[PDB]
């Protein structure tokens, strides 16, 4: 039946408004009704936001959190870190990533992230031989989000190549390999399984520029073309170097000179652009994906955030690594990146606003658009996909400074969250924690024995 | 003498299990390794020492959150100032102590054991005096007793609004002394820190901005075997401004004018040369990093690898104390550098954990920079440690448990003793709620 929420503030797409009145029926926002007061069965908030899509995931490397901050013997630096992943990559069966998503989504729904993005690479068998059911991992992922309640964009990876022009790929690579013919059967498989996933979006992730051909590129981006494209580009500066010895052309640019990117893509990290490649990319409406805090933690670089903004460029969050999860942690991240290499501060404030109400709204709004749901947010028609702030320490705070103090001062922290309207968090707490950590730390031991 | 028996405990000397750790009189008696624990021994998982904060402004967590706005000023540091100013100048004793009360909780929650205030709000709210020379001083020590929180307090002297001693400026007059009433406030906080124990008291000449070279040789000689610390080199405007006075930056400038050992903290040292940040080792000052609020006021990145190979030794702060927490700070330090050198691990030691290298560096220079050498989890150091809540790496080694801590959000602050008294239990101080209550009160009266 139709169930109401009654919030002090809530942030609504045209602003804060005040004594807002939610109404929800069969898991989307009915109704939204501002300066009302509580009906006798409204459940009672202080303040409510939309829930932030997570654009960018892959599931298994929540695995190796905290494991990968060794420094070891190579001269290379990120040694360790392919090392710890592919130890985890090559030797995760089905029921333990099934595990590990789990307790990855419940922590994601326990930040405040309503949706996930899992760009989902991790397809055969050990020896890279296929399933019997050749989907079985992306299956276990939708398991998992819909064990956890968590909303579900997912976006199968193709990936044949170890390097530009097509180079063969190595035996490391095994289980992530199709060619065009078996990874369509696989997005077949998905799309199967996803039936009945109440709101689940089916895209394609080419993996990035140097695992796919020009040719594979196409192929794979025409399978389902009114979903989502995703894609790696230009993370780190010897892929741009790489790229122009290739081809004479930077990865952004070479992308946007040879396929119609438009807001159905995605472009991940794009942290190494110039000025013209920036704008381009923001003219064409690609999303940004954003990952701040991997991309700091794989010391990668800074992107080019106010150009971007000022073109009129919108972004998105994911935790990529899933190395540490938050809201605040990203975003902040973002922030500080920015003030740290202009010397500035509230350096993605919009007009003279505040830096944490303009980078929380940028985020939802284009993170929904990456995840193919452009419907959604605090919105009548959307999904009833939101989060409720515990503001004890905020208790005077008018909406802005709430979004503030959460962002940067630690002074709040999510206390309810609803996805299609069911409420996977209270009091920061999901419903199922224990019971998906116990099986967590079950695979853990597993894995690292 | 009681005890608490840890399954890991990180000595000077590396992590060791099944420790049993013998307290009396608030310092620690005995520590044998390897052994059960006795039946009345307190259990704990994963023992740590207690960080030192080596350097905060109080009253400055009253505005956290408040300034990150951008304003309709050209100057993008406006905002900072303004809503810093509003809370320094009209802030009463009362609410001073409120505030750092609350601070102080907040830090001991998040495993800092002592903390290093560099203390600049000293007179009433037109510039004058208090009856009570060192009342706002004596705030701070009230709230650090209230609090359990260890306290080397660091009285600051600052007379100038500019380089070579231009006139203080009207904003600044609650901060301001001559030499004469800054000894003599000094000496207020000395009496006062009488029974404070283990409290120690050092002097915080500004910067070179704030004091002029003779001010600053006098400061630095009233207690000549305690702590001095400074800030230099935060902002490359300073070391343009510290340029066009001197010929020379901050730090080289301090180098070549003042004895600068293991006394000297400089805070910040943000922007210096390959060859200060050697001389700066060299000479064995304490980098006073403070890397949330350095992020926080776009001030610049330190050059670490450089600092640490020279023999450099640091501590954290707080600082504007916008955010707390060890994690959050050494975080920063890392992916600053990470992102700086496009590489990982980049502070760690040998081929070890950059979470174990950063904690045990942070813990050693940050107690040579509260004048407190002789702590840590040895024999004879006070009763300051923490305990980890190991929950989500219920067997993982030390290391480990540390990275998990720092890196991944997978463990956290348990428990916190401060000479022995356990201040923090199960990520919660005692007077948590009382001291939110009484912060939100001046809060209140401040935002009005
Ligand atoms: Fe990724
Ligand atoms: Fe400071």
């Amino acid at each position: 039946s139709q169930h109401f929420i009654h919030a002090r503030q809530a942030l609504l797409p045209d602003g804060w408004a005040e004594n807002v009145r939610i109404g929800i029926a069969g898991g989307v926002i009915c109704s939204i009704e501002t300066g009302v007061l509580a009906g006798p069965d409204d459940e009672r908030q202080s303040v409510v936001v939309a829930g932030m899509a997570n654009l960018h995931s892959h599931a298994f490397q929540y695995g190796m959190a905290g494991l990968a901050e060794r420094r070891g013997p190579s001269a290379d630096s990120f040694w360790s870190w392919r090392e710890i992943m592919y130890k985890f990559a090559l030797t995760m069966t089905p029921e333990q990533a099934e595990a590990v998503a789990l307790r990855l989504y419940v922590d994601m729904l326990e930040a405040g992230f309503t949706r996930v993005g899992e760009f989902h690479y991790l397809h055969h068998d050990c020896d890279g031989t296929p399933y019997a059911n050749l989907s079985e991992m992306a299956d276990r992922i939708a398991a998992a989000a819909t064990t956890a309640g968590m909303g579900l964009t997912l976006l199968p990876v193709f990936y044949a190549h170890s390097g530009f022009g097509g180079a063969a790929a190595n035996e490391g690579q095994r289980r992530f390999i199709n060619d065009p013919e078996r990874f369509a059967r696989l997005i077949e498989g998905c799309r199967k399984t996803l039936e009945g996933f109440e709101g689940a979006v089916l895209g394609v992730a080419p993996h990035s520029l140097r695992a796919v051909t020009p040719d594979e590129l196409d192929s794979v981006t025409q399978l389902l073309p009114d979903a989502p494209v995703h894609i790696h580009v230009a993370e780190q500066v010897k892929e741009v170097e790489d790229c122009i010895a290739w081809s004479g052309k930077r990865p952004v640019e070479w992308l946007l000179d040879h396929q119609d990117v438009t807001a159905r893509w995605c472009l991940i990290h794009a942290t190494h652009m110039s000025d013209e490649e920036t704008k381009h990319m923001a003219k064409a409406g690609a999303i940004a994906g954003l990952c701040p805090v991997t991309e700091a933690n794989l010391g990668d670089g800074t992107f080019n955030a106010t150009e971007f903004a000022a073109a009129g460029g919108k972004f998105g969050i994911g935790s990529d690594s899933n190395v540490l999860i938050g809201i605040g942690d990203e975003l902040r991240q973002l922030e500080y990146s920015q003030r740290l290499y202009h010397r500035a501060r509230n350096v993605l404030a919009a007009n003279e606003g505040s830096t944490g109400r303009a980078l929380f709204d940028g985020a939802v709004l284009g993170g929904n658009i990456a995840m193919g749901r452009p419907e959604d947010g605090l919105k009548k028609g959307a999904s009833a996909d939101f989060v409720s702030l515990d503001v004890e320490r905020l208790p005077h705070a008018k909406g802005d400074v709430v979004l503030d103090g959460w962002i940067f001062a630690g002074r709040a922290h999510v206390c309810d969250v609803w996805v299609r309207g069911v409420k996977q968090v209270e009091g920061g707490r999901h419903r199922l924690r224990d019971e998906a950590e116990r099986a967590f730390q079950k695979a853990l031991g597993e894995l690292l024995a």
